């Protein structure tokens, strides 16, 4: 009853994961079953399937609970400024909400982490250095982001037992969509620097809620569901977890058209 | 209401943690309260209290589920041998049973991890290399082990909200105790090599149960309780967690004498 890196790789190949793919994974490890090496079995299986020319990616985000202390302009009060732990791409943990896997991937020797804290991705493999390079600090889900590079690279996204609304790539569709009423987030971010802490104001479309009013919180799952229903994407089991595999460029264009059809002109 | 690295260091100083100390920590991080930097707040506070001359240590162990497959001699079935992930001191996770802190410390840049998988410790600070170097693979809780070095260096053990029965150092007292009937655990451990997996049999006194028959599972808690009752050690709050701080040499000698009184003949 032990799932192994060999058995999971066979499940991944049957689902459609291909040699040389850049694969981004959102996993609910508790639904995969008994794993011989725990969550690292999934990372090893993904690397075995894509090979040294492929890349394994996950959404890291940043564990930064100082967000509760900020005012309405997103500023940290001066009495708290020197206590907020600054962002270090090599030492800052991945956010706990994303699950154990993004942190397990981040601490795998050889994995790189991009510089935009809230929008940061981890990448391990051939194009990891390119995926994590030059992440724009403002609107880090847009044109120069790792998510845009995932579309650029013809990559794929694997929902490994995770609820479909956790597909981070659809925030990149939210960014691109020509629709009105886009919600905006502004927050002060501390950055670790060799000379001390450097504060910077960050502006981006708010990803803590749907980009526009009139949408349910988990509305991403409805887009993925309709994307599967249109005959695109693949569904199957990875271990014991019902999983979904989608093409990054196709789902992004679907999401952009989905938003621009319902909202705006 | 956010526990911070400055506030936790103040709690640690009030408990007795001193500049330059080598401190081994057993933590129940959920009891510390709301932390501004999560579990890393505790690690940063410990480093701030001991300073650059001090060292922060935790019991890492090893997350290795293949023990369920072993036969009656502790041997791995041949059809499973090449599938068991081998031990890598830099890549093998800390065991999940020990809590989030040992894994967070292990993955902090600057931390080293010793080579005995089941008994491995992590160390961060001045003596991290000395604490984790040349960990004997057999009887990895005895002579020349990181636990013996913690005693050698006059280090301390911090129970940060953790149950007193998780004090790993008392396994070093179990090893040293001159008592009969000591149970021995022997199991196959895979070691990572460039050429594949290298299997080795590991022999040690069994630390999954009391060293001798007739003892309760949490009997370590009884030793610390009696150790505190004798007027030794310090008690206090670290954040919101009731904590205990003890001298590594004192608790070890207390534990050895405790076992040699109940069991063993002069
Ligand atoms: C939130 C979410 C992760 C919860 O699902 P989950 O399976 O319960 O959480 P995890 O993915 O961390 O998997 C937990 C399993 O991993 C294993 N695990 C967790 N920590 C472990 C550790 N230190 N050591 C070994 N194994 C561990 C365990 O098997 C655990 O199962 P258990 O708690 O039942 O014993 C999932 O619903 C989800 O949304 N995933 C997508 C995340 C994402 O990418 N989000 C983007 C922003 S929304
Ligand atoms: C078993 C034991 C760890 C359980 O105590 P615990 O506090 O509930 O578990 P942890 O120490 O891992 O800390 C949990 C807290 O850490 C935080 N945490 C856990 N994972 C986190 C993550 N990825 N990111 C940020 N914070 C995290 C959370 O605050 C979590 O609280 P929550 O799970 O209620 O939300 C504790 O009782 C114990 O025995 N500690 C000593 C273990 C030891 O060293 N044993 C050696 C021989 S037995
Ligand atoms: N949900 C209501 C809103 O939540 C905000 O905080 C939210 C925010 O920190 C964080 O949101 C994070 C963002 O950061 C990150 N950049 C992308 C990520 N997908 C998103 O995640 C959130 O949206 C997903 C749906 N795609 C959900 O699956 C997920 O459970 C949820 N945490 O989770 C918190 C709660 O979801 C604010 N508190 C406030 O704007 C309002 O309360
Ligand atoms: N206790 C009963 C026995 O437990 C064994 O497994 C045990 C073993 O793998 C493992 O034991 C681990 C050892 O590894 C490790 N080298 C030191 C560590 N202190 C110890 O931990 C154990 O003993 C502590 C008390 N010091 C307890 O606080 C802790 O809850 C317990 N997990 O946890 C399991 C539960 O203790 C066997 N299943 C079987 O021989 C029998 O059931």
């Amino acid at each position: 009853s032990f799932a192994t890196r060999t058995s999971l790789a066979a499940d991944l190949a049957a689902l459609g994961l291909a040699w040389g793919d850049a694969i981004m994974v959102h996993a609910a490890v508790s639904r995969v079953g008994r794993l011989l090496d725990g969550p690292d079995t999934i990372i090893a299986a993904l690397r075995d399937t894509v090979g040294p020319g492929g890349t394994v990616l996950a959404y890291a985000d940043w564990e930064a609970r100082y967000e509760d202390l900020v005012d309405d302009a997103g500023r940290v009060p001066p009495e708290w400024r020197e206590h907020v732990p600054p962002f270090d791409p090599q030492r800052s943990r991945a956010i706990r909400d994303n699950g154990v896997l993004p942190e397990f991937l981040r601490t795998t020797p050889g994995t790189l982490r991009s510089g935009n804290p809230g929008a940061s991705l981890v990448a391990l493999g051939a194009k990891a250095e390119w995926f994590t390079a030059d992440h724009p600090l403002d609107y880090g889900y847009g044109e120069g982001s790792p998510l845009a590079k995932l579309v650029e690279a013809g990559g794929k996204v694997l929902m490994l037992g995770a609820p479909l609304d956790t597909l981070t790539l659809l925030h990149h569709a939210e960014h691109l969509a020509d629709i009105p009423g886009k919600r905006i987030k502004r927050i002060e971010v501390p950055f670790a620097t060799p000379t001390g802490t450097q504060w910077r104001m960050i502006e981006e479309f708010d990803t803590g809620d749907p980009i526009v009013a009139g949408l349910a919180e988990d509305y991403f799952a409805g887009i993925v569901t309709e994307f599967l229903a249109s005959g695109q994407g693949r569904q199957g089991l990875i271990g014991a977890a019902p999983s979904v595999l989608v093409d990054a460029a196709a789902i992004t264009a679907f999401g952009v058209t989905w938003l621009e059809k319902r909202f705006g002109t």
